[PDB]
């Protein structure tokens, strides 16, 4: 599923992302657009031979099992095809668990170089929420 900006917006707050450790729902739809293009179907490998999964792109070196990264780990206890899902509930029960480990939003390369220190409210300007 590819979702609208505020269509994303809206099922981002109804699962609790809003001021989640104190991150403003627009970080959350900012960090989305550049990590997926708002495309639950993403992925993309990386050097290491990990692979990166779903609207928040979340790594199967550290967060879910995709049986073909060797000596990684499953922080999140899941299938990393969960993540692929048009339901983003996995992807965001997982990405709270992130999130929370210490490094904040700074796991998100894209957020770290594209949203942080922006007016990230402009993500959700207009929305119905
Ligand atoms: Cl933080
Ligand atoms: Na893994």
């Amino acid at each position: 599923k590819v979702f609208g900006r505020c269509e994303l917006a809206a099922a981002m707050k109804r699962h609790g992302l809003d001021n989640y450790r104190g991150y403003s729902l627009g970080n959350w739809v900012c960090a989305a657009k550049f990590e997926s293009n708002f495309n639950t179907q993403a992925t993309n490998r990386n050097t290491d031979g990990s692979t990166d999964y779903g609207i928040l792109q979340i790594n199967s070196r550290w967060w879910c099992n995709d049986g073909r990264t060797p000596g990684s780990r499953n922080l999140c206890n899941i299938p990393c095809s969960a993540l692929l899902s048009s339901d983003i509930t996995a992807s965001v029960n997982c990405a709270k668990k992130i999130v929370s480990d210490g490094n904040g939003m700074n796991a998100w390369v894209a957020w770290r170089n594209r949203c942080k220190g922006t007016d990230v409210q402009a993500w959700i300007r207009g929305c119905r929420l």
